């Protein structure tokens, strides 16, 4: 699974708006 997936994606999640 990772942390890492989620993690830049919790970059991305609020990249995106």
């Amino acid at each position: 699974a990772m942390r890492l997936s989620k993690f830049f994606r919790d970059f991305i999640l609020q990249r995106k708006k």
